[PDB]
Order: C-alpha cells, then structure tokens, then sequence
DNA sequence: CCGACGCCGCATCAGC
DNA sequence: GCTGATGCGGC
DNA sequence: GTCGG
C-alpha cells in the first residue's frame, strides 16, 4: 500500500469508464495501470517516474502530478457530485446490474437501494438474488472461514463420489488472507475432453451441496458452471454467517491444469499472460494452449502436464499462484 | 498515427 | 424450437 | 488510455 492513494484513483476512474462511459478498454487500461502501480516497490513521487512503468502514459501521469500535488482528482470530484453517474456507480455493486441495466433503472427514476426493494418484480433471477444479499456480498470472507467452506465442500464432494477432485482456487489459492468468494475447480473421471461417460456430474454436486443446506440460493447453473450462494452453519444462539457468493467451474479432467491456471487468477494476471500468450504466437483459455499459425488461426492443443508447462511454452519463469497477485 | 486490447459460460432477447 | 447478439460476471 | 511497429 505504498502507493494506495495512487491505485484508488485508478480503480474509481476505471470503475467510471466501465460503469458510467461504457469504456471497456479505458477500464481495463486504468486497471493495468493500478496493478503496475500496486507492483511497483517504492513510494511514488511524480508523475514522470510513474510514466516509466508500462501502462502509465501521459493522461494518467498528469493525473498523478495532480493526485500528488493536492491529494484529490478534480475529475473523479466533479463525478463524485453527478447524481446521475454516482447512482449509475451504485447500482452496479449488485450483482447481476452492470453498467446497461444500471443506467435503465436510472433513466427510470430507480437510483436507490429503496429503489430497488421497491422495484423488485422489475428484476431478472440473479438481479433479485444480489438485492437480497446486497449487503453480505460486500463483506470479505477471513481465511479461517475459507479453510471452513473448504472442508464442507470436500467432504460432501467426497460422499457424492470419491473420484471427484475439488480445488479451491481465486484468491484463496493465491493465499490471500481474506477472498471475495469462494471459487472451486472439479473434475471427475468420466468427463474428459474426448468423453462425457456420466450426465449430471455438476448437478450432483450441486444437489448434495443444497441438501446440506450448505447452498442457498441459484444464480446461475448448467453443465460445467454453477454460480450460486453459501452459507456456513453457525452454533447455537451464535449469529448466523454472512451468506456468499460461491462459483464452481467442472473442467475436463485431462484439461485440469488449464483450468486450474485460469481459475487461479488473478484476473489481471490471466489477461496479461493470456496477452503475452499471443505475441509469443499461442492461445491460451481455461482448456488449452493452442499455436497460432501463420494466419493466426488457433491449431491444435498442445500437451500440458503442469502449469509449469504453460508458463514454458510462452517463455515465461513459473510464478507460484501466491506471486500471481496483480 | 492506429489497430489492437483475453477468453468464455449462462441468461436473456430478437428474429425466424 | 433454434441461432446469433448482447449483458453480465468469472479468473 | 496506452503502446508497438
Ligand atoms: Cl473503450
Ligand atoms: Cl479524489
Ligand atoms: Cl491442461
Ligand atoms: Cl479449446
Ligand atoms: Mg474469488
Ligand atoms: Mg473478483
Ligand atoms: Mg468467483
Ligand atoms: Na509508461
Ligand atoms: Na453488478
């Protein structure tokens, strides 16, 4: 947090391109320059020494001129004080309203969290399961209560069949001390990338999971991709848990460590590999690393035995998921 | 200057 | 019903 | 908004 100031305006002009301009790529290079910034082991003391780093260039170098000289952004001060845009900003902290639904709701006058209770029959599933858990699914989530869920879902993975494997990825597998949510990575023998020996191999899961009352709620499901709600059993006369978000992700099992490379994050860590992925001549998603020929048409899947692998094939030193924080 | 910017599963909608 | 585009959130 | 070619 040496340069905290710094990467906070960065996230909130990004967060206003995305959210506000429906600027995507402005988004995501604010977001670039936050991570480089984040990175960068010393105290931050112009704009020019910022401009350095790659991703930092001349707009955002004058805003850290003025961030450093003030402590403030005229900009992000003026959009701070629009009842529009700072209504659009809020909006898309429930999940399931992103920056198109946000500015519907606002043109139609529903601008608040009162709003919306309001306004509930003019919600879809998912938008209505995010109001519900508005303010649970902005708490963090301790390690401690990490390594709890972990248990839980291992357990009953394991009654369900014991060839499932599940692997907590995001955030906890990168070691963090706190996850936004928890995200888990299962595979199963008899789904491979050459066949699907048993149907409802997701479904199961997600099933015995309902049963235990360990899930409470749906956002979305099918074959390979459940996302969805949890909550922890609490003691009696104990508050109960926060409840949370929980994503699990059925890969082929002979493409596990694609996934597991992909699931594991961080998210700028995946476009920056997957990026350079590309300008050493590959593709690179949660399934595969495939060449790019002469066309730059994706070939055929290359053989992966490790993450370590992946990182080879790109001409990239291995980084530990605990480095892989960007 | 200028194109290119990671890659994708699920939900929802338009158009047939 | 399907297919294709779009929104959204996932890392 | 940034950048490589
Ligand atoms: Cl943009
Ligand atoms: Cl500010
Ligand atoms: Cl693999
Ligand atoms: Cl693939
Ligand atoms: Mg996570
Ligand atoms: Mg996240
Ligand atoms: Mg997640
Ligand atoms: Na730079
Ligand atoms: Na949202």
């Amino acid at each position: 947090t040496l340069n905290g100031g710094i990467t906070d305006m960065l996230t909130e002009l990004a967060n206003f391109e995305k959210n506000v301009s429906q600027a995507i790529h402005k988004y995501n290079a604010y977001r670039k320059a936050a991570s480089v910034i984040a990175k960068y082991p010393h105290k931050i003391k112009s704009g020019a020494e910022a401009k350095k780093l790659p991703g930092v260039g001349t707009k955002i170098a004058e805003k850290i001129d003025e961030f450093l000289a003030t402590g403030k952004l005229r900009k992000l001060e003026k959009i701070r004080q629009d009842d529009t845009s700072s209504s659009i900003n809020f909006l898309t902290r429930v999940s399931g309203i992103g920056p198109s639904a946000a500015r519907k709701f606002v043109d139609e006058g529903i601008k608040t969290l009162e709003d919306l209770r309001k306004n509930e029959d003019k919600l879809n599933h998912h938008q209505r399961i995010g109001l519900k858990y508005f303010g649970d699914f902005e708490k963090r989530i301790p390690r401690e209560e990490m390594l709890q869920m972990q248990d839980i879902v291992l357990n009953e993975v394991k009654k369900v069949d014991s060839e499932y494997i599940a692997t907590v990825c995001g955030s906890f597998r990168r070691g963090a001390e706190s996850s936004g949510d928890m995200d888990v990575l299962l595979t199963h023998p008899s789904f491979t990338s050459e066949s699907t020996k048993q149907p409802k191999l997701l479904h199961q899961v997600v099933e015995q999971l309902q049963k235990v009352h360990f899930i409470t709620d749906t956002l979305s499901k099918g074959e390979t991709k459940f996302m969805g709600v949890c909550q922890l059993p609490s003691k009696n006369d104990e508050k109960e848990y926060p409840h949370r978000r929980i994503d699990i992700r059925l890969i082929p099992k002979d493409q596990y460590y694609c996934g597991v490379l992909y699931f594991t994050g961080s998210d700028i860590f995946n476009k920056n590999m997957r990026a350079h992925a590309l300008e050493k001549g590959f593709t690179i998603n949660e399934y595969t690393i495939r060449p790019l020929g002469v066309t730059g048409v994706a070939g055929e899947p290359l053989p992966v035995d490790s993450e370590k692998d992946i990182f080879d094939y790109i001409q990239w030193k291995y980084r530990e998921p605990k480095d892989r924080s960007e």
